[PDB]
This record gives C-alpha cells, structure tokens and sequence, in this order.
DNA sequence: TTTTTTTTTTTTT
C-alpha cells in the first residue's frame, strides 16, 4: 500500500500541549483544524477541544474526558488513558506552532494526494464524461488546493502598516502628472471629471431598456481604450456575433452610417475612410472578441488569465451581458444564480487588477411610472448586482418616450451609483447612424 | 486491472481509409497525429504513410509495403495480409473524419491519464519539492493540456482576424447589385427602405391585439417570400387548421372575397381566378405546412431541420404564435418558459442561417391608455422577447378604436425594435375582404 | 436528575464586591435580593448585609465576620476563609452590575421553573379543583413572574409623574439644558440621548439600501470609539480593501474632499491636515483592520479572542457586513445559514462583553411602497436577525427619493428596536464630502 | 408466466438497417422511440444511437462501440 | 424559508 505522509508525532504534541496550556490554542487554529489530523481520534479529541473552548470550559484531562463520555467519544478516542498518555508524551506547548505547520502540510499533503486519486479515478471511469469537464475540474481543484495558501498567514494585526501604505500610494499619485485621470481614460471629458476614468479593481455596470444603446456605449468606451493605452482589452460578446461588433466599430471609427456598411453600398470616400481605420486598428493589435455563447464564470476566468499571461497583463475586460452567463450548478433557484455570477465577477476584476464593465438589462416596473428615467432598484433579476457593483451608469434618451421633447438626439448617462465619488447625470450626443456618443459640445445645462 | 483506453479499430480504419482515397490526407493529418495511437506498430504505418505523402508518393497499399519492406518495418507491422486486412475493417472512407476524430479522443484520454498519474507520483514523493511548486507543475501541466487542444472550442479571437473576415463580407456583398434588398423579399417596397429585407439569423415579430390582422400579415409575407425566391418556406400553425389557412390563400393570391370562398358562392369568373391561382402554386411547390398542436421546441427544430435537409435547406420559417409552444419541462413557472421558448427560436434561426418570424400577443394594459399604440414593453409574459428580437413589427389599424378616423383601411407597421437599422412607421391599405395587406398608394405622411 | 440553574461565580462576586465597594450595594440590592441566590449560605451572607446597611454600619470582612460570628452564622458560611475567599474571587466591585443581572435573571428562572412545578402538581392531583380554578391559579402565577421584574417600559405613566415631570423640566428648562449622554460615547450628543451609548454584550445593526452611508456611519462610530477610550477596536471589512477604508477615515478626521485624496491632487494645506491625523493615529495605535474575505463565525471569533488576550480585551468590533459571512456546514439552506451567522456574532458579543456592530441589507419591497423610509420588516433573509438584534438603527436620506425635498443633506437615524429605552428618529448632517457625518445643530425639529 | 407480446425479429432488422444506412433515422424516429423496445439491451443501444444522430455524427459499429463503452 | 418575475381584480389618494 502507499501509506500518506503523515507525522503523528507533531499531533500528539499539538495534543498535549493544548492540554497543557490552553492559551496557546490560537497557534493550533491559525495553521490547523480538527480535520487536518492523520488518525481519526486527533480529529475527534480536536473537535471536543474546540467545543469546550467555545463553551468557555477549560481545556485539560478531566473536562475532554467528561465531554467525550457525555458525548459518547470516549470510547472511539480510546478512553482517558489515552489522553493521559498524550499529555505524558507532550514535554511543554513551547513549539506547539512548528507542530501545527508539520500537521498543516501533512493535512495539505493529504489533500494533494486525494486530489490526485479522484482525477486518476475520472480518466479511468470518465462515465461518458467529455475532455473539457475533466479539465475545469483539474482547474477547480487547482485553485481549491491554492486557496489555503492565499490567505492563511496574517488577519488583522497591524494599523501601521495601513497608514505606510496608505501614504505611499497618495505620493505616487501625487508626484505622478496626471489630469485628474487614475484608471483608464473613458474617451468623454465629462464623463472623466465625475468617474476619474475606469478604475482598477472595480465592477462597473451599463444599464438600460432594449435597443437603448448598451452594446453602443460599451463598444465606444473599448475602442477608447484601446486607443488610449497599450495593454489589451478583452471582449466577451455572448449575445452579438464578433462580424456584426466589427461593423458596427468599423462605422463609429470612420464615420460612416452603419446602413451602407451593413448593405455594401459604400462610394469612393467611405472606401478610403473604412481603409483608414483598419490600417490604424491593424497598427496597435489590442484588442480580443470571444463571441461563445453561454460561458460559465470559470470560463471567463480561464480565458481572461491566458490573455494577461501571454501579453503580461489586461487593460479592461467587457461582458455582454450578465443575464446571459450560466452557471449549472444553480440552474433551479434564478435569483442564487445570478447572485453567484455577480460575486465571481467581482472577484475576477480583483485578482486581475482590471476594470471590469458588465453590461444589464431592466425591469418592466420602470415602464409604468410617470417618470421613466431608471433607478438602482430596477436591474433584472438583480439580487445582488446593486450591492456589488463600485459604479453603475444608466443610458436615458428621453425622445425615445416623448415625440415632441426638447432634447432631440441626445443621452443622458445617470451616474446611479458610485462607492468614492458623486453621483449626477452627464449628456451626450447620439448619432444612431453612426453608432456612436459624442461629446456634447453644446449648451450645458447645469444638473440639479 | 485498467486497460488504457483506445480504439483499435479506429487505429485500423483511419489506415485503411486513406489507401484508397488519399484527398482526405489533410483532414486526418491536421486532426491525428502518429503520436495519437497506442499501438506502436500503427505509429510506424502513419510515420511511413506521412514520410510517402512528403515524398509526393501516392497513399497505397503498394507503396506502403515497398517503404515498409525497404526499412525493414514491414516485419513488425505484419505484411500484405496484415495491411490488406488494415483496410478490410474500414466501413468507409467518408467516415474517416469519425474515426480520426475518435483517435484524437482515445489520445487526449491518455493523455490525462498520463498527466493525472504524473501528478499522482509527484505528490506522493516530494523529491526536494515543497508544496508550492506542486502546484505549479499542476497548473502547468493543466494549462499544456489546454493549450495542446488546438482551439476546437472557439476561444478569444485577435482583432486582425475579425477584420479580414468582415471586410471579405462587405466586399462581396458590393459585388452583388441586389440595391437594398440584402435578405428575404418582404413584398412591400416601403417596408424594404427600412428593414432592408428579412436578414438570416434573425429573430423577427409580429406583435398586435386579437383580430388585428397578425395572421393576415405573415401569411402575406409567407405568400411574397415564396413567389420571389426558390428555397422551401415552412409554416407552423398551431392556432388554425391548414384548410383554414389555405382558405385565406386563395382569397389573397386570386382576390376573391373569401366569404363566397367560405360559403362557396362562387361564379364563373372567380373559378377563373381561383384555377389561375392554383397552377402557379403547384408549379412552384416550395411551401411546407405543420398544423400540429403544442410542439415544443425540440420538435420545431427537428422537423425545420428535415425539410433544410432534405430540399437543400430554407429560406424562412413562420410560427403561429410564440406562446402556444410548451416545454413540458418548465411548466410551473410561465415566465421562465417563455424566455426558454424565445431562447430556442432564437438559436434555431442561427444554426440553420435563416430568418424566423414568431408571432406573439400583447398585453392588456394598453387598453387603459388614452393612446393605443403598442410599445415595446406590452409583450405577454414577455420577459425576454423585447431582449432577444431583432426586429419587432406592431400592427394597429386605429379604425378599430375611433370610428370617425379618418384612417379607414389604413393598417400602420410600427416598428418598435430594429438594432442595426432605424424606426418607424409604414402605411398599408387594408383590404379585409381578401385577406390582404397592399402598398399605400396615397400621399405620403412623414414620420415623427 | 435536572439540576435548577443557577450561577455561583456570581453570587461569588457579586458577594465579594459588595463586600470591597459600599455604596453600591444599594443598586445591587435593588437589582437583586438575599432570595435571589441558590445557595442558602449565601443568602444568609445577604440578609447579614442588608441588616448592617439597615443599621448603617459598614459593610466588609471585618464586619461581616463579627456580625456572623455574633449571629452564630460564622461558621455557617465557612468562617472568615470564606469571606476572605468571596472577595477574592471578585476582580473589582465595578462589574457587579452584570453579575447582580445574572443572578436576576437565574433568580427569574428559579421561579419560573417553581411556578410550572406548582402547576403540573395541581393538575395531576385536581382534589376537586374545576378548570377554572387552575387557570385562574395559572393565569395569577403567570402575572406574577411578569409583573415581579420592576424594569422600565412597563406601562402607561399616571398622572402624578407626569405633573411633576411636567413643572420639574419646565423650570430647567428656562435655566440650563442640563444634558447627561452618561453612556459608551459615540460621537454624538443627540444618539447618546436615545442609546446611552453603545452597551456591551448587545448586537447591534445597521441596515439601509446600497449607498445610503451604511460603511460611512459604521466606520464613524469606530474612529470616535477609538480617541474617547483606550481598548483596542477591530474591524472585520469583508468588501472594501484597508487602503479604500484607511482613505475615507484620513479625509474623514482631517476635512479634506475626498476627492482629492483619492486623485492625488492635494496641496500644502491639505498635507499640513492629513499629517496631523497620521501623528494622532500613530500615538494611539489602537486600531486592527483585517480585510480578509469570505469568513467564517469559527474564524472571526478565533481572532477576536486572540487580539484580545494579547491587549488585554476589545472595547468594540465592527463587521461589514453580515450577509457575507459564510457557513459552509449550511450551505444549502440560505436562511439557515444566516440564522447560524447572526446566533454565532450573539453568542461572542455576550462571551466577550464586547458591542458588536453588524452591518446589514435590506429588500426591494421598500422600494415599492409610497412610504419608502425602512421597517424591521425588510431586512433581507430575515430568518432571525431581527430577533437577535439588541439595538437596530436605519439610515434614511429623503433627497435621494426627491431631489426638491427640503432635507438636503439630511439624515435619519430610525431605531427599529431596544433592550432599554424609547424608539425615535434622530437626525444628522451627511457631509458626503468628508465621508462624514456630524450633529443636526439646525433647528431640531420636533419629532412626531 | 404468460410471454408478454414482443417481436425480437422485427428489433434486430431495425437495429441493423440502422447501422447499414443513416438516410432512414428519421422513418424509424417518428415510428419507434427507445422504450418501444423489449430487451434492455436493443434500449441502450437506440439511445446510444440517438445520441450519436443528434450530435450530427455517423452511425457504425466502431462509433456505437466507443460510445456505448463510454458509458459503460 | 427566502428572493424574483408575470397576470388579473379590487380599494383608496
Ligand atoms: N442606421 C441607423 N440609424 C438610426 N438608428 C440606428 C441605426 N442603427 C442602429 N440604430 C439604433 O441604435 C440603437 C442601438 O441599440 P443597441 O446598441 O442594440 O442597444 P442594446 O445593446 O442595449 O440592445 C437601436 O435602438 C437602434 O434603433
Ligand atoms: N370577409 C371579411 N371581411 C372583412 N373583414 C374580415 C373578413 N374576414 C376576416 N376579416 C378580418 O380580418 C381580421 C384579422 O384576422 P386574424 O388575422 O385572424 O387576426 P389575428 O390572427 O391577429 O387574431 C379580423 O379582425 C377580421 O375581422
Ligand atoms: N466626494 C463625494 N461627494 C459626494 N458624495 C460622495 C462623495 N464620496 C462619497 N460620496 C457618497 O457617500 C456614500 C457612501 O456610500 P457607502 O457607505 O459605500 O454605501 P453603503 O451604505 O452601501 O456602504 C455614497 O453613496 C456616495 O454617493
Ligand atoms: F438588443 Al439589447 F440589450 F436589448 F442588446
Ligand atoms: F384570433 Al388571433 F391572434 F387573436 F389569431
Ligand atoms: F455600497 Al454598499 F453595501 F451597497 F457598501
Ligand atoms: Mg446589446
Ligand atoms: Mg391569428
Ligand atoms: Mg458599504
């Protein structure tokens, strides 16, 4: 047989020194728990430790042994000789810590192992199972066995070092000459005073009613960027197929109404203009359209890694939009289901250090009000997309609703929330044929 | 004991295949490699089949035995038996796509097995190697496995691919002086100005109040789109029988009033017309009706795919209407089978590139509105029929509500929903009586 | 053999700090009496007080032992070792407050426990008693125990109080304002009014929909906690990393738009303030901040407990927030797993005798009625959170629902829910600005 | 034990033809579904050919083989 | 047990 690694030595000392003394119990928590035992009766004496810890009795040779035969344990444990010979074989918890790492590694060790053995098991009885569940299951079991040494060494501790490195990076800031702009620069000068560009590490949400202009301002603010700066960004078009995103790019560049583009009725001039922006789009080479349809959270997880890895890093990553992702496991209860998207997205702009902007759509509730310009509340389905996201914008055109209003071709982008900074309306211009926002150079109108 | 997985079989008919057709060398090589097999003797055939094909010999029998026997290899690999039987076993060549395709499989397997027990004996024995590079080789290695795939599941795209493909579009859509018309011949001019046709792939509607003509109209579409092209059209009634439509049909196309159809009050003269209008439907012979009742949407696809089949595919499909459908899985809630019901339609018009026109019904509350114009957001049950549509078309006959409009017998198409093209409005003369929607000669009114 | 509840390190300590402190043996009298212990002994030991306070002769060990030596009762209670004992078994005659409330409580639970005896004794044996009679006897006993308990809130004031409380704040009034707080000081004069500050052992929490200041209030109330004491607080921030949190707090202290500091685009002036808040931070040192994500009860209450015995206590801890803390035991039934989360944050509040600040969310059904200011009704997944809760508070903003009301920059503090003490709305300034909030010193308008 | 009615004959001629030829699923998928047949195993074997059919993939003995074996 | 989206009827301001 292949016996597991496993050193019982370093848990029997743990054993007896949290017998000995128990306020060195902290140590045996921090770096092990009850299951990180080789021998089953460690993991019970462990568990009974922690429930009289928690019970506020002390932990010795009497109160485990009165709690193990109240429970019935002491006789699985082996008895309160055991224990006794624990504590004998125990000199003193002065290297209690040592023990507990040599048991969490062991513990790891035996993690790894089992691991090992399922996916040996799964290539030798897939059961009908195909190539790509094996691999995301490699790939979560990766990032599982990887998440005990994420952050596992230190919990609260110290405020001074928050206040080093909280002044350092207002210095850096403060030395670096830059026009107000932090994160990536959106492309519209109103638009940068309020949200000081895209900002790294933040779950940006579009919102808006069918064909009001989600996927046209999304697309907008990629090709600034991409324009802008030098790292690549990532598209995720679940809905559109990647030669209708391009059209529609390829008119918003150039200029050219989209109607042409898409029935190929373009003259001499829209030829030399089309040809002007491939040459400048074919210049730079920044920018990646997945158009899969129904991409788990772990997919999109998979594929924007690779993307940083071969080109060391991302400069924004867009969803199209968030209803459209799946997730199998909560396929019955809707509501978990997209709770669960928005939680992974959040942390996926964390990990990668890259603006995330996901798009949504809105209730019908909206629609039978007065008023029509939209709120937080009205995001479909949105269990949780209001409470996570750092900023959400909302795309209005009034001319939409009322055939005689005043502002005719014109968007107001509502700020409806943002954690670190203020919330107001900006307006914009919009050429549908075009398929693009445009600054709105005109009159401004102040914002209540 | 556990056998490797393999299929020698296969091995044996991706060998046999290519002997004797030698033109589906390059799907087999850029599919299977020699490594792929588990058999070493068959990777010596393939490597000597490989090196033939770079020499410019033919793929043969012969030519494989002299190469085999010059280098000695024919011993090990067997010798005219064993080759002649090589090929005895292979069902057919056409097939060989299959085979090969299994091949790559039975490797990838193997390949993970590989893996899986190269991560096992890594775990096991550390060999000097701490926790953390552990990881790493599994990361590793699960990456190699991914990146080992080819693609084969349509990853993140570079951008200088996406424009070679859209501009090769709109230069071949130049080439082709069709002057508007890119899709589907709808049959009224000013109807094609805006929707510019009925484009494949799309999700198009036709939404109205009962009896305002919702059958009426795609039955008139049905009937333009197949006297103006020569693909099968395929109609799915689910509301009414098939006489009853083909009733409708004849009062349209020969102009006769359907009530003396119906009641069979007919002259001498509408015989005349009626005959008229047969031979040219018979001639033609490329309209399909399924009258059956409650299909899902398993059956709508499987049917649709038969006739695309079977007569060298299809030029569009009608459906009567979105929410007599049923997905006898999802019955408890309404909501969630309609969006799964739009979702299919959706996808079908995909797969087969082909436009499908899905009726659908409309709400009672805009019957409490002082204007009785539909919008967007009246859709029954409609969670994501405004999302997923490409194109939504709204009938409203405003003589039905004020008697004294001076719009008698003027239907309007109120395009609610268009999302590469504009909106608005398109006047047609109603005539009941046949049956029939016609152009609106008169003035024109411009559109707000 | 169902032992009757009882606590003897109370009676212990209570006995013993009576015995060191004097004048407060009135309040503990008050609170509890000689027949409110367990142990006849100790009973006697307090009648032996309450007889010398009768008398007026000082109370401690020299004059307990003469009066029990005189009484014959020396010997009784175990001589003068055991009065010796009894003191030393108190720490200090301060927190005799709690221990005199746990030997209420047992007391409350003794005579409960006697009540329900007396009743099943009635009922096995009626003697000829009728039902009426044995209601009646029940209906008076449960009258007793409810209305044996003194307390406050416990009725409708008569008339004779209210007079004099009437003529007795009208003189003050007219002379002096006369303001007590008397309570763990959060910061602000008009909540100490209505909470009598913050009061260990309590769970508290803080609900308001996403963006209302629900962080910004709660990280308030940590700062002032922090310079008017000397116990270490700790934060739990499960969403915001300590860089984002350690901002809001510089621009809070120092005044400074956060703005600003976030953009990097200080000046002389504003540096000059925020290292003046870095000196006073840094000499107290009394802050930890862990923003580890995803906890668990077991972990929080492990690093509670150990930053406690290393500085000896905590004098508060803040959570942010409660839905985010996870119970992988229960992760199936959402409800549940709240109703453990909220159980575990009680049971460590009381175990340390700590306040405990939760943070919370809150439904959408707010959102739909006319009146959109929170009830206790609406926090989300309420299994039992509202139960739990000591003390609630909402934070309400009528601006955001209406741009013209008149309380701009105005907020209310709702208190849903109170051990002690009346429910009542106190308003405050929101100087979004600063991250702040700060005292409503404008006209007070009288709350209805 | 009364012998339930069954016809193996008519099972295994269309099993069979199936295997030779895939131009005629569909005759036979309106007609028959997998729980017409008697014995398990003619049943494991159509829905492995379902199956297959559905994903647009020929039919013969080495494809049925691996899938079947697939499964187990 | 909780959160979500769709229908239809009543009562009030
Ligand atoms: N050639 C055109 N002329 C005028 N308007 C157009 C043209 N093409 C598209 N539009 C408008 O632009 C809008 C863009 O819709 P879309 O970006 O799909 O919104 P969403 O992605 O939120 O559904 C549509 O409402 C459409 O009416
Ligand atoms: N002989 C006729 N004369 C006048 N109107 C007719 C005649 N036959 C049918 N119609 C009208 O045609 C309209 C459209 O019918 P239909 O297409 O079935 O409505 P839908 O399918 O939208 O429910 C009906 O409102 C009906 O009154
Ligand atoms: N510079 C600023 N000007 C105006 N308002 C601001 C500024 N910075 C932050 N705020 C406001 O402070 C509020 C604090 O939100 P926050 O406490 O994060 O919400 P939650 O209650 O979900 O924790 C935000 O709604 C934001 O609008
Ligand atoms: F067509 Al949409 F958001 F309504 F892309
Ligand atoms: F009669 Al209908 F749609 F209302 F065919
Ligand atoms: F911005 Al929040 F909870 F909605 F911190
Ligand atoms: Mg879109
Ligand atoms: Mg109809
Ligand atoms: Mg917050």
């Amino acid at each position: 047989l292949k016996v597991p690694p496993h050193s019982i030595e370093a848990e029997q000392s743990v054993l007896g020194g949290l017998m000995l003394d128990n306020e060195r119990w902290d140590d045996v928590a921090e770096r092990v728990v009850a299951d990180d035992f080789y021998t089953r009766p460690h993991r019970h004496i462990f568990t009974e430790m922690a429930r009289l810890q928690e019970s506020g009795s002390p932990i010795d040779l009497i109160t485990l042994a009165e709690s193990l035969e109240r429970q019935g344990q002491l006789d699985s444990v082996g008895g309160c000789a055991y224990l006794a010979e624990l504590s004998k074989n125990t000199p003193s918890a002065a290297n209690i810590s040592a023990y507990a790492d040599i048991v969490r590694e062991r513990a790891v060790v035996r993690e790894m192992i089992s691991v090992a053995n399922e996916i040996a098991e799964a290539g030798f009885d897939p059961q009908g199972r195909t190539s790509e569940d094996l691999l995301d299951l490699a790939e979560s079991r990766v990032f599982k066995i990887a998440e005990s040494r994420a952050n596992k060494d230190e919990g609260p501790k110290n405020i001074a070092d928050v206040l080093d490195a909280t002044v350092a990076r207002i210095e850096q800031l403060f030395q670096q000459p830059h026009d107000g702009v932090t994160g990536v620069n959106t492309g519209y000068d109103d638009l940068n005073k309020k949200t000081a560009g895209l900002q790294p590490s933040d779950l940006i949400i579009v919102a808006a009613r069918p064909s009001m202009g989600k996927t046209t301002f999304a697309m907008n603010l990629v090709e600034n960027a991409a324009m802008l700066q030098d790292k690549p960004v990532l598209i995720f078009s679940l809905e559109m197929p990647s030669e209708q995103i391009m059209m529609r790019s390829l008119a918003s560049l150039s200029r050219v109404d989209q109607t042409k583009i898409r029935t190929g009725q373009l003259d001499d001039e829209d030829w030399a203009r089309i040809s002007g922006t491939m040459g400048i789009l074919l210049e730079k080479r920044n920018i990646y359209i997945d158009d899969s349809s129904g991409l788990t959270p772990t997919e999109v997880r998979s594929r924007a890694r690779r993307i940083a890895r071969e080109h060391g890093g991302i400069g924004l990553i867009m969803i199209d939009y968030l209803q459209l992702m799946r997730v199998p496991a909560l396929s019955d209860n809707r509501t978990l289901e997209i709770a669960e998207i928005s939680r992974s997205l959040k942390a996926l702009a964390k990990e990668l250090n890259v603006p995330v902007v996901a798009l949504s759509q809105l209730n019908r509730s909206l629609e039978q009000r007065a008023d029509k310009r939209p709120v937080n509340s009205d995001l479909r389905e949105s269990g949780s997309i209001e409470q996570d996201a750092d900023l959400i914008m909302f795309i209005y055109r009034d001319e939409v609703y009322h055939e005689n209003s005043d502002l005719k071709g014109i968007a107001e982008i509502i700020i409806g929330k943002q954690r670190n900074g203020p919330i107001g309306t900006v307006r914009l211009t919009f050429n549908g044929q075009w398929s693009r926002f445009d600054n709105y150079a005109g009159p401004q109108y102040d914002d209540e």
